[PDB]
DNA sequence: TAAAGGATGAGGAGGAAT
DNA sequence: ATTCCTCCTCATCCTTTA
């Protein structure tokens, strides 16, 4: 029965206690090829215990990412890496909302104690709601403080929706520049493409923590001084190609599985845009990639060493009123298309 | 038309008390 | 072992607005 780590630092994190250097992995996860799965820690019952027997008994790492930006994210991650001498990506990450927020502390009030945020999510805040706290904060401008039913009302909603201090009165949600760089991603890495407001924080919240994964994938740096080939399931937005881009890991080639086209489309400006040398080769819908295609691309660029991917949340995910129905679920069932895939790889890599 | 706003809880985790 | 309380959570669906 699988419990949640307390710290939940995994196997450690900077800056923290805690750190271990060596684990025992059953000798069937070993590689190659190596292979990282990211899915949320919070899920309904005997999911990850589910997970964990289809990737070969490995137990997962959960980590919050509190410990490696401003806002928290608890996450799992299973995956056949060593563990010893990680290292983490410059420059340092800003930990607290006065650091990553400095234009803020001039409006934040005394009586809002928060120093960390909560999850990056799909939802972001509204407009109205930010006119609704500041009519109810008018009223108290020269008096210290706000009455406590308000501070209670205010206060709740910040919490509730990830919000700000950007003027007097004025709490307002992030932007999207502001949730790329909490998360790593260079700013206006979704700009390009016409992309709504709406789409682009529905692709920020279905991502990796760039500094936390780059800090478990550190330790490929040294054994691959040639580069790697890289098979991206559930690429999204690039995480995973970006933490090894900050980690100056060359990627020789990334074949990439994502079903929505600006996201794609995303990942091709940023691949053209860091003037990247090796080949990018981009799938649609991974319920229909192949095992031939797999192959194919395999006998002529010489194996994939790393395959990287985080399986779809929405029928995990508390947010989910609807269809929190675990990995019976019509999207998170696409975990075992992961499983199906690493499989083919694994046969031909042995 | 395309984008934004608003309504919709369950379900555990993690404390602090016995 | 218990109970009791505060908090958080890669979201779906429908209606309104420009
Ligand atoms: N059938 C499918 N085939 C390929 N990708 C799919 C898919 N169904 C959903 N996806 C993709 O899986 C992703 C969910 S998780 C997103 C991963 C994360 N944003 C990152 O940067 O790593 C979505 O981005 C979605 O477009």
């Amino acid at each position: 029965p699988i419990r949640l780590p307390n710290p939940m630092i995994g196997f450690g994190v900077p800056n923290e206690p805690g750190l271990i250097t060596h684990r025992s992995l059953p000798e069937l996860a070993r590689g190659p090829p190596f292979f990282y799965y990211e899915n949320v820690a919070l899920t309904p019952k005997g999911v990850w215990e589910t997970i964990s027997r289809h990737l070969f008994e490995i137990p997962p790492e959960f980590v919050d990412s509190k410990y490696f930006c401003v806002a928290a994210r608890k996450r799992g991650y299973i995956h056949n890496l060593p563990i010893n001498n990680r290292f983490q990506i410059q420059p340092p990450p800003k930990y607290t909302i006065h650091d990553a927020f400095p234009l803020s502390k001039r409006w934040w009030p005394e009586w809002d104690k928060r120093t960390k945020l909560n999850c990056i999510l799909t939802c972001t805040g509204s407009a109205q709601l930010t006119n609704r706290i500041r009519v109810a904060l008018e009223p108290y401008n020269e008096e210290p403080e706000p009455p406590k039913h308000v501070q209670r009302y205010v206060i709740d909603q910040c919490k509730k929706w990830n919000l700000v201090w950007v003027g007097k009165n004025k709490a307002a949600p992030l932007e999207p520049d502001e949730m790329e760089s909490i998360l790593g991603f260079p700013k206006n890495h979704t700009r390009g493409g016409g992309m709504s407001r709406t789409e682009r924080f529905k692709s920020l919240g279905n991502s990796f923590q760039v500094d936390t994964v780059a800090y478990h994938l550190s330790v490929l740096k040294p054994i691959f001084p040639h580069g790697i080939n890289v098979l991206s399931l559930f690429t999204g937005i690039g995480g995973g190609e970006v933490a090894l881009h900050r980690l100056q890991i060359k990627m020789k080639l990334v074949v990439s599985v994502e079903i929505s086209k600006v996201n794609r489309n995303i990942l091709k400006d940023f691949w053209e845009q860091t003037n990247q040398t090796g080949e990018l080769i981009e799938f649609s819908d991974i319920q229909h990639l192949t095992n031939d295609t797999i192959e194919g691309l395999m006998e002529k660029y010489g194996g994939f060493d790393l395959v990287i991917g985080g399986s779809p949340c929405n029928n995990l995910a508390g947010g989910n009123r609807v269809s929190r129905v675990g990995l019976e679920g019509d999207q998170s069932s696409l975990f075992f298309e992961y499983c199906r895939i690493l499989e083919v790889v694994r046969a031909r890599m042995r």
